[PDB]
């Protein structure tokens, strides 16, 4: 049954693993997993951007509150429910698009500390993580506000407006 939440959830896991190999390959961990971006090229081009730019220009706002949550587990240890957890610390005051951003850049820090570990097996499975998260809570709200298609408008705006 295709259904709107089903479909925004296909989405954001298309996108989780655009983002993880895209975020990988700006640090030469090129893992050739994909044949062809799996995500819109739009919503792929937007997350890829708001992530590069939250790391640059706002990293203590929306990146450091995950991190600072993980601090004293190795890459050696990294796992789901560590991922959950640092998830949960941020999320369990309200989500966002800004703090949907701060998801997926986190999933890419996580992957990048992973692979300089060489956990590939890890690696591959962190866009499932975050499909599997966003089904209790942030799925429903991305179809309340809008779907990916606001987060689109929403990055535009973002993206336009820094420099
Ligand atoms: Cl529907
Ligand atoms: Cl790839
Ligand atoms: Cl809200």
């Amino acid at each position: 049954w295709d259904n709107e939440l089903s479909g925004i959830q296909n989405t954001s896991v298309s996108l989780a693993a655009d983002y993880v190999y895209m975020r990988l390959a700006t640090e030469g961990f090129v893992f050739g997993i994909r044949s062809s971006v799996r995500a819109p090229i739009r919503l792929c081009d937007a997350m890829f951007l708001m992530c590069d730019l939250f790391e640059r220009k706002f990293h203590d706002r929306y990146i450091a509150p995950l991190k600072n949550a993980c601090l004293g587990i190795s890459a050696k240890d990294m796992d789901m429910r560590m991922f959950f957890s640092a998830l949960d610390s941020v999320f369990s005051s309200g989500i966002s698009w800004s703090r949907i951003v701060a998801m997926y850049a986190f999933a890419g820090s996580v992957a990048l500390a992973c692979a300089r570990q060489g956990r590939r097996q890890t690696v591959i499975a962190i866009p499932e993580w975050i499909m599997l998260y966003m089904r209790r809570a942030i799925a429903p709200w991305i179809h309340a506000n809008g779907g990916w298609d606001s987060f689109i408008k929403f990055s535009q705006d973002v993206l336009n407006g820094n420099h």
